[PDB]
């Protein structure tokens, strides 16, 4: 496969870049099969893109039923009622205040992006805030709210005014819950007024950030200010969303509720699907016309959504998520004392990670969390990295995961960190 | 179906406007079944994105094919071939002076977004100059460059800065070549000087603007200006790309290359798919990890654009676009005699249009669009508005469509102009 | 000590950026007369670029600024106020073009003037959007400058700019650019940049000061009052040049029977003294909240003193139509220069803000070498010209207005012997 | 009585955005003692908001200016130049704390200063990224607002503001701000906000003038001169306060062995005034094009033989140490005054620009209403103070260097009894 590797350095650019060495030829639950038979059990899931693993019987055959149904009709002229039936079902389930109306879009940066229309559509107000390390898309405004310049906007720049990123708490790293609220009160006395900031964007848990968890500390608080100084309250559940953090969002682990959501990657188990659900009368502050997109709500994806929306509950992999993350919760946890590297193991519900520091200095470093990278995958494991420096592995296998393919992962897991 | 509409209002919001209140049952290439099985001939095609017709035998057997393989990646983790040599296939046919590089994304905003991110890593420059009436996606940055307001960007501001709009070539309106140029220079003696903008970016044929096709001094003028201050012309080919215009790309009607070129719609023939293509020196500017997104080259879609390539060609839709074209343009001129409204017929191959104004004056009539629109409506013809002042019907029909199809919604076309 | 040392000096002690006109260097004016420090006498067609309408060093003005002298300088005007910064405030509001009662803030510099404009009318909308001209000038600071609509030289290298501004076609029918095509301009604009409804002011002079002394018709403001009023935009009229009689009112703005909403004044305001204002509607101008609006040099007590004069002068030595008659009898010289050049391809302007367009008699493509070539030999005549315009082929002519007859004279004759040569 | 009628015009007249803090008006002003229209002598201890470090009206200052005034008062620097600004840049240039040859241009206000001295940044950088700190002030305008790191009321309704502009954390250890609290504010702006390699000028005050008068420490300024160093960043102090012997030297920045990159200076450079300017590195200064810098009032030579003056009374009467020797008998007399006074729970400052923060003592909460009493009680007794501070709970002591030392102990004496009640 040497061959295929330059011929893709010759006819892709460089600024896709790819981790993995070996190509894919068919994937299965969460086992990939490369072009050389090598078999990888997946603890990625294309980046939470697969709750329900690859290829889950249910929903594709939903999409075949869907496909010789129709493909694309563009929802803006010929509607579907496969649409209005997941807006329908999401608004039952969403963590939202009062009624709730959802609007279907393809990809994450979409939704998020659609969420800062509707935000500011409904405040009249340009100002949106952020966290460091948070991680909201690759577009122009989606990269301005991302928290990490390298390298998602280097050499992308400039970037739109309005846009400021306070301190995301975390505990591990000594900002408190009050270091992170100063921030915000720093912007609103040094870059932006509190009237004129239209909405507040954040992870429950941080995707690309860390996997830090948001403590309830924080987020009611923070839902305490916005309702002061008129400013909603986005919840990114891009990647935390659909049963990954033991219960179907992130956002109901906690007691107060977002007036806007976003959510993708696996609310279509591994097809071009994104959302956004709010407050009913938030939702309507758009002028007709004024949201769309072609692709917005695939027919195949809209189906293949409402799959996992079944295999969400008949599978129960909500209670699944919990039992999952808290063994291997536990495998890391005696490993903390075998392997002295680790600082701290964080998640909640299955989407977990661990971190890792260097003895000498308690500073990050990712190449012995990126040494665990290689042995893994030698093991046929695929782990992948996150944290602002690198340091932090996160476990984003598929929540349909066999328990004796679990176990298999989490011995060879034991073996990573010894040698 | 009453009730189905009203499900659908209380569930999403008014934003997501429709067209048509009858709902999708069936497709198949040209032809369209809704709720009460009533057969409507498809000239839309899902705004020019189903080309090849809804659901064509081959790329359909492409995209099954390909779901017995994998449902996604993420391409950024672990690669397929079907990326990249979809990529060799374009690189080769993309009408792109010396190599050519292809990254592969999912939505048309995605794909000219993704066109700034590269001319603002290979220029280091700020600005970006478009036209009024192009229409380029509904993101934060695509809708700045979107030159129509209503609707598309009504309460979503404010807008970045460094990006103005030119006016469009409309010789058939009274803006010459000379008009254009000139509203180019008075951005460049006023707004932003020329050594600050990063790339000029305009639809070959305006798809929402009312079909006004770019002559080609405009174009070879527009060549010129770029090579003199080192600006990169990027050519919008999202609607107009793939056979629709009689050749692959709008473009190969001129002898003037672009340096990018945007696709989507009919890329993936009914399937989530966007891209950019580029001289590879530029589009290598990006820094590894710069380019990405999670959806980006979705394996069924990637199979389907692959089979639409196959179909074009060997069903000959090149030249089949041209001739559905033609005698189209001759019934409509036809009808120009014995109706006194049409004011012009503008448009190559079959990426038609017809624009209509008021006899008596000269304030075109979105109702007398409306109305030929509610005649082909209740005789089973299903077509599109456009223009700034919503007054120019755009014939989108799939270039699959059967002779007798065709013959019939002519026949039909022409009855409702006469009354 | 000499000029040429002093010019060695100067270009070794500042940077390139302050670009500078003449050769030499001054040592003494007085009205329209400079002196250079070799002792050649110069007439003066630039007045500071339009600040000295009541000329240099004017005895009452200087009288007024010399009193003030022996009271205080500065005190800060938001920390200890004083009565000339009312009373002048006062003068203005009874002077200004404005419909129903009017306030006056005062700052330091146009440009500071401009700004405050902008930021009274953002404060009263609650909107983002200006929208200015192409070839109009309001300004040097990030805000101005992005509003000033010549990218050479003024914003070259110091972008980028912010958004919700942009730029329109101001009228010049000498140009093939009539009114319906400006008011199309704008159209474009609503329908391709920034909603109506998302505007707050359209910014503009009455005559284009350095984009070639471009006078707005009447069917241009008027067609710009309604547009506001039909979308809630607020009119800001620029007359920082054009403002205290140089146009032959007192404001350009009455040549109109429009009103705007708010007025930025400056240069000729002091008459030779740091000095910039803005008077508006009240109910505009008190959008600000206390505490918004201020500047440390803002209404200094010199400069206003100053000021006090030359609205003295204007009154008493009948300047605006001294402006009216000067420029009448400008305006007859350069067209009878004419038949004698035909390099001459138009003159316009209002009062004694007078212009001459030169093109090349090949094609009717600007001349900057003749514009030059006429402001060398002026220059070789002791005449001191300033040249404007997008291209740099128009040469205005911004004598004060206070200029001795026997001066304007010779100053016509050596102008009427420069454009035959 | 009669400023009452001068009150209601002056609210009838004048918008209420420029705010006003005392309800009389001045008559006449000499060295630090003002004269109301009602006979009230007032001990000034704001010096026009640090702009008269020389006094109201010194008679060096007032000769040289009355001098100029005979000669000419404006003919715009960059038409026809003058030698008098040659002369005050070759002074600045040899003054300034700038490595290697340095040249400096001048403007008209300290906004105006600051605005070019990021033009001369990003002309020389080619980057758009400006980085300032929370409580820094730079001036009114649109761009020295969003630097500006103070909302309420300096930008309440002017949004939207430009993109690139960020603010981090100034070090105030007194507040639980380390300089590594500060240091890593700036990286997460790295992180998070804009790359370092965009980041044009990293911009910040010595001693925050109406930020509470807090000391930025050595070993941030340090660290913050290898930051730039190492990714291209320029370094821009601002001394539009800080400037000109308050602070015990000429600049705030000779108290560091770090050298700034470009350094803007207005308020008292002139001396009560309208002048400002811009010195740093010839290599960096010439950056911007001939034409690209300019100002119509800019180097005003009245402003320019003030500063001339201001600067050879710097040296005559040895202000530097006189600011140091106030400075230390007024944190004397503040520190004494602790005792008997719980709400003051610190004493800042260096040489004559030292402040006093009040707290509530119950818990450590700013107390403006304390610091408004004690303003108002000192006002009665005939000294005018100034509130500066986040929380405006601070007031800080701007007298003029040249007190005489019988007024500046009359001062103390009032000071010590409105602080014991």
């Amino acid at each position: 496969s040497s061959e295929l590797n330059q011929r893709r350095q010759q006819a892709t650019p460089r600024g896709v870049g790819v981790m993995c060495n070996y190509f894919v030829e068919k994937a299965e639950n969460a086992t990939l099969w490369d072009i050389e038979g090598n078999e990888v059990i997946d603890f990625a899931a294309g980046i939470a893109v697969l709750n329900t693993g690859h290829r889950h019987p249910k929903v594709v055959a939903a999409v075949a039923d869907q496909l010789q149904a129709f493909t694309h009709t563009a929802y803006q002229i010929v509607p579907y009622e496969s649409y209005v039936s997941l807006a329908e079902r999401i608004n039952d389930l969403a963590p939202i205040d009062g009624p709730a109306k959802t609007a279907f879009f393809t990809t994450g940066a979409e939704a998020v992006e659609n969420a800062v229309k509707i935000a500011r559509a409904y405040t009249g107000r340009p100002g949106l805030i952020t966290f460091g390390g948070g991680f909201h898309g690759r577009t122009f405004m989606t990269m301005a709210l991302t928290g990490k310049v390298a390298p998602y906007k280097i050499g992308f720049g400039p970037f739109p005014g309005s846009v400021y990123h306070g301190v995301y708490p975390n505990a591990a790293h000594g900002v408190t819950t009050a270091d992170a609220l100063k921030s915000l009160e720093r912007i609103f006395k040094a870059d932006i007024a509190p009237d004129q900031v239209a909405a507040i964007i954040l992870e429950p848990i941080q995707g690309e950030g860390g996997f830090n968890v948001a403590p309830a500390d924080f987020m009611q608080a923070l839902r305490d200010l916005c309702d002061t100084h008129g400013i909603l309250l986005i919840a990114d559940e891009v990647q935390t969303g659909f049963a990954r953090t033991g219960k179907l969002f992130a956002m109901q682990h906690y007691e107060v509720k977002p007036d806007l959501m976003t959510m993708a990657k696996s609310l279509a188990g591994g097809f071009p699907l994104s959302g956004v659900v709010g407050r009913a009368e938030v939702m309507d502050a758009p002028a007709p016309g004024g949201l769309g997109g072609t692709y917005a709500g695939n027919p195949l994806a809209v189906a293949a959504a409402h799959a996992v929306l079944d295999v969400i509950a008949e599978e129960q992999l909500c209670q699944r998520a919990e039992q999952l993350g808290s063994h291997l919760q536990e495998v890391l946890n005696q490993a903390r004392a075998t392997c002295p590297a680790i600082v701290d193991v964080r998640g909640r519900g299955s989407m977990v990670a661990v971190e890792f520091n260097d003895p000498q200095t308690g500073e990050p470093s990712p190449e012995f969390t990126r040494l665990v990278q290689q042995k893994a995958q030698e093991n046929g494991l695929l782990l992948l990295s996150c944290g602002v420096y690198g340091n932090v592995i996160r476990f984003l296998y598929p929540l349909t995961i066999p328990d004796a393919q679990f176990s298999k992962a989490l011995d060879i897991l034991a073996r990573v960190l010894k040698s």
